[PDB]
């Protein structure tokens, strides 16, 4: 109700605000496809939450001194200036969360990428041993479709290869030319 209580209200606020903001500019990206995908799922519930919380106490503080500048109190200086200074560091806190939730997903690619690589080259691997029937069409298919997605794996990286430079980049190509070798040599292998 009181001024007094109305500045509390917002301090506390605004230091959940600060604590939120130290978890949204975290770094950490994740090492392995595991970690990402755990990152980028608490990542997700975190921002779920505290944008449901947070942005509940933001508006009941908005709305009260909004009525009472409406009402023409004293003080509307004094308290706009409040609800200005939280709704930037609210605005800040939320293009952290943006920017947090963007990072993680390219991260959750980029392992992805390279976990489907590994995937794939055991794949044409395990195709190529096999060196020849009534199962000839189980292998027709079966070969076409990874013609379908070593295609669809090449894609992947030639759009990630935009996301990145210097030693990323030339992972990411060099892990597709391994794949584009291996493949390249299976198709060549069954004549």
């Amino acid at each position: 109700g009181s001024l007094f209580q109305l500045k509390r209200e917002t301090d506390d606020l605004e230091q959940w605000i600060s604590e939120k903001e130290l978890v949204a500019s975290s770094p950490e990206m994740g090492q392995d496809f595991d970690h990402v995908t755990l990152l980028r799922d608490k990542f997700r519930d975190f921002a779920r939450e505290t944008g449901a919380i947070g942005q509940e106490r933001v508006d009941n503080v908005n709305a009260f001194i909004e009525r009472l500048i409406d009402a023409g109190h004293s003080e509307a200086a004094t308290i706009a200036e409040w609800k200005d200074g939280l709704n930037e560091m609210w605005a800040d806190l939320l293009e952290l969360i943006d920017t947090r939730m963007q990072l993680l997903a390219a991260s959750y690619d980029l392992h992805r990428y390279f976990y489907t690589g590994a995937e794939i080259l055991g794949l044409i691997d395990e195709k190529h041993r096999e060196l020849p029937h009534r199962v000839h069409t189980a292998f027709e298919r079966e070969l076409h479709l990874l013609g379908v997605q070593v295609q669809q794996f090449q894609d992947v990286a030639t759009r990630l290869q935009t996301a990145y430079a210097g030693e990323k980049a030339e992972a990411i190509q060099n892990k597709e030319q391994e794949v584009s070798a291996a493949w390249q040599a299976l198709l060549d292998a069954c004549a």
